[PDB]
């Protein structure tokens, strides 16, 4: 029912917002990609703007990325960001890149990312400069995914475990503090 | 002023345009308007829109700047450059890439150039095993930092550049030294 359709819609909307300029996207485009009709996107989400708001609520992402103890969190996060996924993931940064002169959509995304992603990590870190360190962790993780998935693509060297071996201890140093 | 200074204005305006709007939505007229020069002047110095684009995505000068000097202390020097609070569309490498899309010719040439001129150029310098991977990870860290601070965070980026160096440069230096 809603479950299978909504997931198809969210999936299509994320792709759309992460790959095309905000100002170009219609609900009809999203519906066509989702294999649904536009009216039931309006039923479940109300408007394009509200659909966008759902896609820039980062609370679920933070629940996935920061799950579990700080011990070994570096390696768990790098594993996830080292997976060779689509060039438009993570959605956070890719939707941001597609904003352009859509200033309100960019503003909402950035405010939510700071509160729901960065601060969610910063709250958990021991020691001094927790906020700065959380920004640096997300710099490393998002920078890795964008570099590998978008800039390098097939040119990317090394397997995910090799990425983890080199990069996770560095992420873990930021998590641990000092 | 001089030819050299007209060229500087054009390159500045062209980089901004290509890093902020889709390739297809960019005209030499608009670049000229932003630069404060005439479009025929852009043609004199660069030949065409495509050739201007090719100049922008030639990363050899960027590599000379970013990888200059001994490997000793290079991490700190590199984090110092990428920690500066520059425009949200810099670095041009990534921002112009974001404006390209579905492995268009523009995108293919940009990526090939970045791989050879940036990644491989750094990798050739590194001691120890897995040099290409380590160069990719260094650039991941540096570009990730600048995009996060300049584009995502903006006014709410935390810390001065020296504070960023203190935490981040030793990590960059570990990858340079051996991984
Ligand atoms: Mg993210
Ligand atoms: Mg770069
Ligand atoms: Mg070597």
């Amino acid at each position: 029912t809603a479950e299978q359709s909504r997931s198809l819609i969210v999936d299509a909307a994320g792709r759309a917002f992460a790959t095309r300029p905000y100002r170009e996207i219609t609900l009809k485009d999203i519906a066509e990609d989702a294999g649904v009709s536009a009216p039931l996107i309006i039923k479940y989400f109300g408007s394009k703007e509200q659909l966008f708001d759902a896609l820039v609520d980062f609370r679920a992402a933070a629940e996935i990325v920061f799950s579990g103890p700080l011990d070994g969190l570096g390696e768990r996060m790098v594993s996830m960001f080292a997976r060779p996924l689509e060039p438009y993931k993570p959605l956070s940064l890719n939707i941001l890149f597609m904003s352009g002169p859509s200033e309100e959509s960019s503003r909402k995304l950035r405010a939510n990312y700071s509160a729901q992603m960065i601060d969610a990590l910063a709250e958990r870190l021991p020691g001094r400069d927790a906020r700065l360190r959380a920004e640096l962790v997300m710099s490393m993780l998002t920078g890795l995914a964008v570099m590998r998935r978008k800039m390098m693509q097939e040119h990317a060297t090394g397997t995910p475990e090799e990425v983890v071996a080199h990069y996770a201890p560095l992420v873990q140093e930021l998590l641990d503090g000092g």
